[PDB]
């Protein structure tokens, strides 16, 4: 029933929430330390580059 | 945690006390006789060096 307009409506509070995560894994710096950057502490194929 | 920054902190604190152990070993001049000088009485390959 909801059509594109409102659709896109919809859509800007999604994205707008979508920036306010981006911004929690962000803004959370301890001691300037970016914990929930979610490329810092991963164990990938080298464990080193967590 | 505790980055690079404050981690020089801890360092200037450490090597701070390193030059005040430093200065034990040589302040320590008994009748000006450095004592704790410890290359001073070493018993190293040759026993005369101590």
């Amino acid at each position: 029933q909801d059509k594109a307009t409102d659709l896109q409506s919809i859509q800007d509070e999604i994205s707008a929430l979508t920036d306010e995560i981006d911004g929690i894994s962000n803004r959370t710096e301890f001691n300037g330390k970016k914990l929930l950057d979610g490329t810092y502490k991963v164990d990938t194929a080298t464990p080193a580059n967590q």
